[PDB]
């Protein structure tokens, strides 16, 4: 049961599950999977992959581990955006 989704994000390859990409509703991925594919049949995402790895690992693990915030906003990853903004609030000295 389930579906394996292969992604090509600006030339860097990732493989994940449909579940991982769709637990956040109304996101970029929600729409994407409701498209452009490369030679290999992977879904192509025309974005810099530099911070995609930490985005993907958040979607997998539901825990964290700025450009990350900006990409999370682009992809419409609501809880990640929130937790990143609150991380900033936590650090405030004024």
């Amino acid at each position: 049961m389930g579906e394996v989704i292969h992604l090509n994000v600006g030339g860097k390859r990732f493989s994940t599950s449909r579940q991982t990409l769709t637990w956040i509703p109304d996101s970029f991925f929600s729409s994407l999977l409701s498209t452009l594919k490369d030679e290999t049949g992977a879904i192509f995402i025309d974005r810099d992959p530099t911070v995609f790895a930490p985005i993907l690992n958040f979607l997998r693990t539901k825990e964290l581990d700025s450009s990350l915030l900006h990409e999370a906003q682009f992809y419409g990853l609501t809880p990640l955006v929130r937790r990143l903004q609150l991380r900033e609030e936590l650090d405030r000295s004024s």
